[PDB]
This record gives structure tokens, sequence and C-alpha cells, in this order.
């Protein structure tokens, strides 16, 4: 069993990814802040007869991430795959104006928070697993971007900055780590039925479907399967790329 | 069985993709100009326990394409998949000057021939199977682009025009056909050792590999499995995209 | 006097560009199929104290292009700038299915004619001018692409193929011709108020503006001033790029 | 006189941009940390008969930025243009290895410092001028990206993240601000002859020119001119775009 670390595993796309990798025979190491959801995931994988650990790790805390990787290596001796999927949102206009003045603007903290998890988290986790991958002459680095990182989107300064930034780091690490048997790719999901989207008002959802050529909101499973494909020992000639899984949706103006 | 049309099936990437889809349990229809190699493909397929047909088809000839699609429908009733992989190269600088005179230039015919096969052939083939995919409310269209369609390349005015335009058409068709259960994607391969590439000077291949982060020339098999994955019934939320399989290679200037 | 060839000069963007370049002090050579509007353009340029010639040229016809470049060399001894702006539209769905049958489809000739003018024509004009730019060790090649070359669009298989493909050739030629003092660039306009556009249903034009961030249809002079800038002898470090002038409009799906 | 804020104005591209805007008749407010160099710039602009102020502003510090904008509005009543050109570099591999042993890795504070100036600072500055531009129904936001944000680059994890992220933020702001007469664009310079590049070894510089189609390193004035064009009151239909000024250079792997 190859070992795969999936961050943000306790919910949504990471939950699906975690499940898919386990069913495929990976030993899954699941990272998240959400401990109850974490244990629930493990219960789900045990019910499906898979092999996996859960660990409470903050991807944006260097000391937390370093300690987590050391424990994996001491227990299992290898990290084959890292999926950097942990994320957060705090949308809002740069400045929101009505009646001759600013009624709201994106809080400096809201900006910093989203960058810390969605950009800096990717850097920390990858930096931490890389030396092991190099020594093993193998690895798979898989980074969560977004369709929104390609086109931009209203109200998503911080989130777009992070997710376009993640594609950039993916291109760098592709170049640096190839010569060591490591590939580095990103995935850019469209609208996916995780909890945020499933809570959207009725009119907004059906417009989102109408704007999507294939005719639906995507499922976490769609992305999980995409990560599994990219992680294959047979996907050694795929590196430095961004695979869109967005039902053909392009974010109009 | 699901039916997959693979154009340019007789050699290289087409041949591997044909062998690959039939092994996965598709019924393959192989189209190519090269009858001898086409027949041998079918033989190899049938010996391995697969099912396939070959037909001599010039993808650039509308009448040829239309008849061949009608034959398939008459025999098998369906077209689940089309891989538009057939292509040719005829490289050359736009213009080559010396002694104050043009001494060589990309001939009109050689511009036209690459356009005809690599661009127009993709249009004709897709256009012919499209109505059958619509009625069945299911389809997979898969188009052969190139890394060089992304970045451009010295000496390839014609090939790059075709391969960049193929991505354009991929985006249109995704828009037009998604409503009918059809996805439309492209693959853009990097350096892949087909016949011609295998016969390139050792020194040149070495420099090509040196420019490739994962550290080798690619194999037809790398591409074959990429189409297979995009062609999956479980890959229905991937559409309008360009999947790069280039080992991380970026064509620098 | 620097000499600038403007193709499709009789109307729309081309007409504004010729007026613009002549006002800046270029000697303009206007190429178009439409002599009536062509000859009037020159009259107006002359009225304003500028310098310009008109020639009836089919940019898709190699002989007619070659002869016309020769005539310019014989008269003026030089070509400093070529603006490949000549274009045509013939839209339509790839196929249109009803009653279980194809009731309309993009005709082979529709596809071909747009490719011929919008892609081939750019190749022929650039090929014919290039040796003179090479001898002079100076040149500016400027290619008409479209916002729709970046994102694709419903109903535009042919137009998108050609415009995405024009960007591809722009990248090749930049690579081939830079060492001779020549830059090669493209512009991708959004919604611009030329003939057909100005005649579109008010309600449709209103929808198009609503999709445009800066809140209006563009004007041909928006484009003409962008070519002039790229054409500048002080724009010699811009090459291989695609300048978008689209008011921030992104063609949603 | 329109008012333009140029950040990182004391050296390199910022200095040339400040001089170019002054010569165009803008009142320039130059921002930088480098005070002596700040005074010298003002003295240069005075010698050329222009109008300009210098202020010591750390773009990464919210309090400093908002105090600086408030002083501009109190003194001049308007901010027409912001060029966010300030930047820093701290290069190095994610993980540097020899002997299957890690000899260096990108320090966390190294990652954080570059993100702080090159990404967050852009967000702070724009956010600080934007309400005034909205009130006035006019504005030009112009963000410094890099060719490296397009293709990635060995040893530039932190810098590429920032510069690719800046492009993302550019796309968000285009969407949000267009309705108020405000445009938002990025420029992506190639290799430009500022101090760092100028200090490069002979052999590395040679190869850099060799790999640049137009045959030289760019000059800061190349980029100054491009910012000026994009900031023109006649460039109101240019928004949401990234103009490359890189001499046709594409960063090979
Ligand atoms: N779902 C979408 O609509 C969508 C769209 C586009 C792109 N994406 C990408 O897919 C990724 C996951 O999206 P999602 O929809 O499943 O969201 P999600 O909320 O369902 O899951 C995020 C998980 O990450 C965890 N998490 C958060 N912060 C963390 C930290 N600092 N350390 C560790 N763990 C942490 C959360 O607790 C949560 O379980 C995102 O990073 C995003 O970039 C999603
Ligand atoms: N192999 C590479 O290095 C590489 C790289 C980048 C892109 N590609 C591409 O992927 C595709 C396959 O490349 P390949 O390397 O396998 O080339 P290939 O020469 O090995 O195979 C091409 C096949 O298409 C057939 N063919 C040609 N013209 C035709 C026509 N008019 N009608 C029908 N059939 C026809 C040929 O007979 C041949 O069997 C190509 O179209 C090309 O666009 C290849
Ligand atoms: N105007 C737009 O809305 C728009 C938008 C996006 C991209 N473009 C591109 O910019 C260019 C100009 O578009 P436009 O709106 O000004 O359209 P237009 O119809 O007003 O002008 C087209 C001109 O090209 C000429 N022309 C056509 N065919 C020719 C041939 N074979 N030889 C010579 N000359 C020829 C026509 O006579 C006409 O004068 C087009 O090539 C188009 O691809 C335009
Ligand atoms: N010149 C090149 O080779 C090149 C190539 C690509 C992109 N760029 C980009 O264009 C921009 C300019 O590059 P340059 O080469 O001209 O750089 P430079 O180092 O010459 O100048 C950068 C300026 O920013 C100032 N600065 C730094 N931190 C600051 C802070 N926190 N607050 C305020 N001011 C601060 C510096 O003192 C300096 O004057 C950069 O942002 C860079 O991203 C440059």
């Amino acid at each position: 069993k190859r070992v795969a670390i999936i961050t943000g595993a306790a919910n949504g796309i990471g939950r699906a990814t975690a499940l898919e990798f386990a069913q495929a025979g990976y030993h899954v190491v699941a990272w998240d802040l959400a401990e109850e959801a974490g244990a629930a995931l493990i219960a789900e994988i045990a019910d499906a007869g898979g092999s996996a650990d859960f660990a409470r790790v903050d991807v944006s805390a260097a000391e937390s991430v370093e300690a987590a990787v050391a424990e994996i290596i001491a227990e299992h001796g290898r990290v084959d795959v890292l999926v950097n999927n942990a994320g957060i949102l705090h949308d809002g206009q740069l400045v929101k104006v009505k009646g001759g003045e600013v009624v709201k603007k994106m809080a400096e903290a809201q900006f910093d928070a989203v960058i810390s998890v969605n950009l800096k988290g990717v850097f920390l986790c990858t930096q931490a697993v890389a030396p092991h991958m190099i020594a093993a002459k193998y690895g798979r680095i898989l980074n969560a971007s977004s369709v929104v990182g390609l086109y931009g989107n209203f109200g998503q300064t911080n989130y777009v900055a992070a997710k376009s930034g993640v594609i950039g780091m993916t291109k760098v690490w592709a170049r640096e780590l190839g010569r060591y048997g490591i590939t580095v790719n990103a995935i850019a999901p469209g609208f996916i039925a995780t909890e945020m989207v499933q809570q959207m008002p009725e009119r907004v959802l059906e417009a989102m479907v109408a704007r999507t050529p294939v005719g639906r909101i995507g499922d976490p499973v769609d992305i999980a399967r995409a990560y599994l494909f990219l992680a294959s020992e047979e996907s050694g000639f795929i590196s430095g790329t961004t695979l869109s899984v967005d039902g053909g949706m392009v974010v109009g103006s």
C-alpha cells in the first residue's frame, strides 16, 4: 500500500477523495481541523474495508505539519501522495459602496486568513513531504485550485488570489521536482455540491446549472476520481498541469 | 459494447489508444489511410480477445467520413466515443531569406494539407458522429492537440495553427453539445516516441529529454490511458478542457 | 515615411485603423475587396492632410497578395507595419437536430471560407511581407484575433478555430522573426460597434453591454489606437502576445 | 493634472514609470521605503520640469497606506491612477538536496515576506484608492505581474505565487469596479535590465538574451511606456487583461 495524505479530508471533496483512495488500496492519512468529522470519515472507510488514519493538523501551522509528516514516516516509512485540498472561503467585495460611501470592504484579516490556508498551507505541506519523496525517487503532488482561479469571480479577491497562486506554485514545483520522480499537478473544480453550494438559494442554484453545459452541479466524486487518476503510478508523464473538472462552465462577466 | 472511433489508429498514439480501448472492453472502429497497419491492428486486437473493425477513411474527405459513420450505425447502432487523433506534419519556416532573396518558404499546399487533416478533419468527423450522440443523449469527443498549440514553436506555422484551433473548436462544441449529455475535450501531448521521433538523432533526443522535467521522452501508452480516462462514463463533469501530457515540458523560446 | 499595410481597411475596425495610422504620420496602404468604400477612405485621409493608397486585394488569394506587396515595394521601397484585420463571419451550430434528423449544419464551404480569409489570409499576407521586413531588419506584424479565440463561443466553430489559430501563428512568427528586428502580436477585441453590430436588436445590444464590466459596446477607435501603440517603434519589446481590448467582458457559458 | 500613485517608484521600473508619467503631465505621487532614492527621483523629475511628491510608504502596512491616500486626497482631491509596482524577491528551491540530504529549503519568513509585499500590498493599495475612484467615476488600476507568473520558474515558489495571484486579483477587480468607470489591468514584464539582472554573471545574461526572440534584455522604459498607455483616459475599454512585455520570451523548462 502506497500512503496518501489528503488535507481537508473530513468534509466535501476531501471526504470523497479520501474514500476513493482507500477503495483503490491506498493507505489514507486524513488531515483536518474537524475532529468529529475526521473520526466519522475513518468509520466510513473502515465500513468499506479500507486502511486509513486521521490526524488533527492545521495546514497553515508549520510546526503542526512537520510533526504530522514525521509521525507518518516513522509509522509507515513513505509518503507517496499529497493532496492539498484543505480550504476556506470568506467572500466579499474589495469595497462595497452605496449612497456616496463604503458600506463594507474586505477585512484585512479575511484576506490574510484565506491566503494562509489556501496558499501558504499548500506550500508548507508540500515542503514537508518533498524530502521523503525525493529520497524515494517518487511522489505525486496534487493541489486544489478552482475554475475561479482561471477567470476570476465577483466578490472573491482573496480566494481567487490563492487559487491562481496555487497554479503558479504548481508550475514551479513541477520544474524543481521532476528530476526526482515527482509530478506536481493542480485540479480546478467548477461548481461542486459541497455544503456551501448545497445551501445556496433555489434561484441561484438553477441559474448555476443553466450556466453549465453538461447540465448539473458537479459531485465531490467527480473531483475525487480526477485526483485518483492524476496520482496513478501510470500518470508519471503528467506534470505541471491544471486539469479543469467544471462541466464546461466558464464564469461569465 | 460501447463503440469508440479512433482516427489515425494505424500507428503511434492512435494504435496504442486503439489497443487500450479494446482491452478495456470497448468495440473499436479504427480509421486510417494505412490499410496494412490497420488490418494488423485488428488482428492483434482479436488475438488479445477484443473486438474491433478497421475501415480506410480519409478524415479530410466529407463523403468518406459520412459513409463510414453510416456504416458503423448500420452495424452497431451507436457511437459512444470519437477520438480525433489522425494528423500529419510538414514543418518549415514561414520564409527563409539569404543572398537578399527568398530561398525557401512554407508552400501554400503544405500549409493547406496540414490544415485539412489536423483542423478540417476534426471538424468533419465530429460533425458526422454528433447527431448520433445527440439522439442517444450520450457522447465523448476527444481531440488531438499538442503542447505546441499552447506555446507555439519555431518552424510549425501550419501545425500550430491547427493544434491551437482544435482547442478553440473543443471549447465551442463543449458549449453546443453539453445539453445533450456530450462532453468535448482535448489532449495536448509533449514529446512522445512514435516512429519519426524514435528515428531522430540520439543527440537531439537527449537534449529534448534534458528539457523535460520528469526526465524522459513520453510513450504512446501515456496518451492512450489519458483518452481512456476522459472517455469514461464516470468522467461526465470534465468538458471544454485541454489535458496536457507533456512530462512538464514547456516549449521555451 | 513608414509604410503601413492595413487589410480589411474599407470598413469597421480596419477603416478606423487606417485613418488613425495616417493621422499619426504613416503612409497607409489600404487593402480590401470593397473598392467603393476603399476609394472613399483614401479621399478622406487625403482631405485630412495625410498620405494613403488603396488596392483591391483578396487576402485569401496568393497571387493577388504577392503582386500587391511587389507594387508597394516598387513605389515606396518598404513595409514597416502589416495589420492583418481582414475578416468574415458565417456562424452556425455544428449540427442542428430535430425530428430525429439533421435540419441544419455548418456547411463545408461555410467552414472553409472563414478559415480561408481569417486564417489562411493572415498566413499569406504575413508570408509576403516578411522578407522585406527581414532585409530592412525592422517590422511590426499585427493580427486580428477575438475575445472568442480565448473562450470559444456557441455557434462559432469556424470563427473560433481561425481566431484561436491566428494566436498560434502569432506565437510561431514571433519566434522565427524576432532575430530580424520584427515583433509579432495579436489583438483580441470584444464587442465592437461596427456595421452588423450597430444593426443588432436593441434588446440584444443591451444584454451584451450588461455582460460588459466597463458598461458599453466598444468603438472601432478603441482598437485602432491599440494597433498604433503596438506598432510603435518604441514598442519593440512587445512580441508574441495577445492584447485583449474587451472592456473586461468574459464570454460566459 | 491627473494624479498617479506609483509604488516602488524609487528604482528600476517604478523610477522610469514615475518619470514617464511626469513627462506626460501627471502629478506623480511616488511611494517607496527608500527615502534617499525617493528624493533623488523627485530631483530628477524637477530637472525635467515635472510635478511630483515623494512619500515613505510601506505598501504591506495597512495603516501607512491609508494615511498616505488620505494625504493625497486632502492635498489634491483626486487619485486617477495607481501603479502597484512595488516588489521584492527572495528566491530559492522549495527543497535543495545533495546526498539525499536537505542542504537548504525556502524559509517560511522568505515565503511570507514576498507574499506580503507582492500580493498583499497590491490588495491594500487598491482597496485604499478605490472608494475615491468610485466617487469620481474614474480610475486606472495597474498591477505588476511577471512573465514568470505565466509559466512558472525554477527557484521562485514565493515570487510566482504572488505574481500569478496578482493576475487573479486583477480579474476580480475588473468585474467589481468596471461599473464605476474604473479599469484594472496587469503588466507581465519579461527580463528587464534593473539592478539585480544587471548584476548577473556574464554567461547567464548572454543565454538570457539568446533565449529572447527580439535579441536583448528589456529596459525599464519599455514597461514605463506600457503602464502609461494602459492608464490613458482613452484606454477605458481595456480592462481585466495582462499585457506581456517580455520580448517574445517564453520560459523553457
Ligand atoms: N466545492 C467547490 O465548489 C469548489 C470549487 C472550486 C474549487 N474547489 C476546491 O476544492 C477544495 C475543497 O473544497 P470543498 O468544497 O470540499 O470545501 P469543504 O468546506 O467542504 O471542505 C474543506 C475542509 O478543509 C478543512 N479545513 C479547513 N481549514 C483548514 C486548515 N487550516 N487545516 C486543515 N484543514 C482544514 C475544513 O474543516 C473542511 O473539512 C477547495 O480548497 C477548493 O479550492 C471547490
Ligand atoms: N507523437 C508526438 O510526438 C506528438 C506530439 C504532439 C502532438 N501529437 C499528435 O497526436 C496525433 C498522433 O500523433 P502520432 O505521433 O501518433 O503520429 P503518427 O504518424 O504516428 O500517426 C498518425 C496516423 O494518422 C494517419 N493519418 C494521417 N492522415 C490521415 C488522413 N487524412 N485520414 C486518415 N488518417 C490519417 C496516419 O496514417 C497515421 O497512421 C497527431 O495528430 C498529432 O497531432 C503527437
Ligand atoms: N468588429 C468586431 O466586433 C470584432 C470583434 C472581434 C474580433 N474582430 C476582428 O477584427 C476584424 C475586423 O472586424 P470588423 O468588425 O471591423 O468587421 P467588418 O465587416 O466591418 O470589416 C471587414 C472588412 O474586411 C474586408 N474583407 C473581407 N474579406 C476580405 C478578403 N478576402 N480580402 C480582403 N479584404 C477583405 C471586408 O470588405 C471588410 O471591409 C475582423 O477580422 C474580426 O475577425 C472584430
Ligand atoms: N525588472 C525585471 O527584471 C522584472 C521582470 C519581471 C517583473 N518585474 C516586476 O515589476 C516590478 C518592478 O521590479 P524592479 O525590477 O523594477 O524592482 P526593484 O527592486 O528595482 O524596485 C523595487 C522597488 O520597490 C520598493 N519596495 C520594496 N518593498 C517595498 C514596500 N514594502 N513598500 C514600499 N516600497 C517597497 C523598493 O525599495 C524598490 O525601489 C516588481 O514588482 C516586479 O514584480 C521586474
